[PDB]
């Protein structure tokens, strides 16, 4: 719900465009539902769009991921309609003397909807030439790219000043810098956010990076104190589990928002958390979040079984060893899982006429022998390809290790 | 010279962009000289722009050459001004479903030069979507890409008809085939011109070799049909802009050449041009126009034994040692015309600047009858002693004997 003094804005990350391109099951899943993402800016009638980063999984995507991307962005983002927003700041500040104003401030080509965007861990800029993939959509004019971090030892954040009616935004980036090193920039106080002052109090300040929440490494993360107070809302890239919904920091004083990603880039239970993305509608200095479930990601089930401990295995491995009867009960536990995985999509587009795919399922496995009672892990890939056409995975179903080193 | 009839369009092929981009001395020779082409076209108000292939250097071009060639398309072929050109050929044979209509019939894209191009070999479509990057270019709303050959076996050719005022004009184009293959479907009859009435222009533009070295690697001008009124030829990088016309056939050919040189080669070494080719009615006039933005490069050939300014010192004499100062003075006589080309061509007009360091090569086959051999001197080294003088830095000269 909004009016004009609401501004709808909509929030989606790490869409990484190009993973599983050849994959002969699983290849469309990338640009589909990124496709998707951009038809809702333009069904839900919001007033931009804000992406987190990975945009694409690769530093340099192919021809195909360009394209799909590109063709989304045309369909969705040019149009008739005009936009409500007013570009208060420096443009010669975060756009180079190509087309140093905005996109939807140019003459020649017609902006509906902006999409403004920081580039991700795979998105980096790379090469001699020095560019990333987001400034051939700028030069496109399909794309703003702000956020940029030139020096990683030496970093100033300015905002982007943006106002709908009697709202005003000021829009901070900052993309991704490597973990470990944008950890130690920032103890050092080695970065500098720049305010506008005469209508300072009444801004509304949104941030948006793309790094780990928390890390394996003792230095790989960025803690959340370390971001100013006077913040509003921060929306939090790098990770791909969805926590949508905003959780309220107490020391800072401010919410965080976690998208997640658009499609699953690894087969562990966060990227199994269903994935959306939000409506947020910014009125004066409170915000309105709207979140919006994906229904073109393929569904996706993951479990954990220790088969020492295991309720079914406990008597017949012990003893025996027999590995063929080992199938066989594991056999019965992926086919509950592939059935209840068509039963999420079966009631989740039971909804709308629009009308499966072949579903996602890992086991990971540990099997632990004290005296010679060694269950018997059939070779990886053998076990995995006899549900082929039952899986979107069929080589990669299950792993099996051990937890001694 | 052109009126409401009279269509000026702007002639280029080979500009391949990303050529040497990695050259410290070199790397923006590739970019900056299609970028001329591109103000060309709009600083002499040309109604259309026609490319002939080989717009990359590379099949997949490098995010600076991609933003290079976006870059010149955008400021350029975007504008205000209107197209007088009427598409009144179907949208549906050569635009696919994303966008099915001509990049300046779309409403929310305003383009006022629009950019016609076919595909060469380096440009060519390869991977999963069997798409090039003049696919990109399209769905980019910068350039319409025309002349697709899905089957090599199979050839069907349908015209892209445009007119102006009272003047109709059908545009053919054929994407580049590899040239040992598309020799024979030629031959087999495979490929078919679909045709439209009235007296229209036929224009044909291709990416072939035009001679080749080997006997079955070129297309011969017989073959192609006699209705056609002018050819412009796409894959040969010597500059032969003039249009010759063929007895047998009837039309006329032009090849244009490269934007650079590829190769340090007496081909390359033509001075570059681009035609405004301004047609009318069922007549063409053609105005070329010479790139300034082109390196200045000097060839020779020379053979040591026959040479006369030295004879009897290098066949019985000690070597080596003396050769150089010989060579040293040709070689800084070929800097020296380099440079007096370059001033002279741009003395015209006050560009306010220095002049860029030339391309110098000289080519040796040295025979020697009985033992009397010249001594030759390592590639890199030779070459490497006119640092800051030339260009090519590491390869001036080019040694070898002739018999294997
Ligand atoms: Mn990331
Ligand atoms: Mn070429
Ligand atoms: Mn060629």
């Amino acid at each position: 719900t909004a009016g004009p003094d609401t501004i709808r804005i909509l929030v989606s990350t790490d869409n990484h465009v190009g993973y599983e391109e050849r994959d002969p099951i699983r290849k469309d899943d990338s640009w589909r539902t990124f496709d998707e993402i951009m038809q809702l800016a333009r069904t839900k009638d919001v007033d931009m769009v804000l992406l987190g980063g990975d945009l694409f999984h690769d530093n340099k995507p192919s021809r195909k991921a360009m394209y799909q991307v590109m063709r989304s962005l045309r369909k969705n983002c040019l149009g008739m309609k005009p936009c409500e927003l007013e570009f208060l700041s420096d443009p010669a500040e975060v756009f180079e003397g190509a087309f140093p104003h905005v996109n939807y401030y140019d003459p020649d080509i017609n902006v509906s909807i902006p999409v403004f965007s920081i580039h991700g861990n795979h998105d980096d800029p790379s090469g001699d030439g020095h560019l990333c993939s987001l400034d051939l959509l700028q030069v496109a004019g399909l794309v703003n790219y702000f956020g940029r971090v030139p020096e990683a030892d030496n970093i100033h954040v300015k905002p982007i000043l943006l106002q709908k009616g009697k709202t005003k935004l000021a829009l901070y980036g900052m993309s991704n810098v490597r973990d470990e090193r944008i950890h130690r920039t920032f103890r050092d106080n080695k970065v500098r956010f720049y305010r506008p002052s005469q209508q300072t109090g009444d801004w509304f300040n949104l941030l948006t990076l793309h790094q780990n929440h928390y890390a394996h490494t003792p230095t790989g993360y960025l803690s959340e104190n370390m971001l100013p107070d006077f913040l509003d809302l921060v929306i939090w890239g790098h990770e791909h589990e969805c926590l949508i919904d905003p959780k309220k920091n107490p020391e800072t004083g401010f919410h965080v928002m976690q998208p997640g990603s658009s499609i699953a880039t690894s087969l562990v239970p966060g990227e199994a958390v269903p994935k959306h993305i939000a409506i947020l509608s910014i009125t004066g200095k409170s915000f309105e979040v709207e979140k919006i479930p994906l229904r073109t990601v393929r569904p996706f089930v993951i479990r954990e079984i220790t088969l020492a401990t295991d309720k079914r295995f406990k008597g017949l491995e012990k003893k025996q060893d027999n590995r063929q009867e080992v199938t066989k009960r594991l056999m019965q536990i992926v086919e509950e899982m592939i059935a209840e995985a068509n039963e999420m999509w079966r009631s989740l587009h039971e909804d709308s006429q629009d009308d499966q795919p072949l579903p996602l399922i890992r086991l990971k496995v540990e099997y632990s022998s004290p005296e010679g009672t060694k269950f018997e892990v059939e070779n990886p890939q053998r076990f995995s390809n006899r549900f082929a056409g039952k899986v979107a995975n069929q080589n990669d179903v299950v792993h099996f290790y051990r937890k001694k080193t």
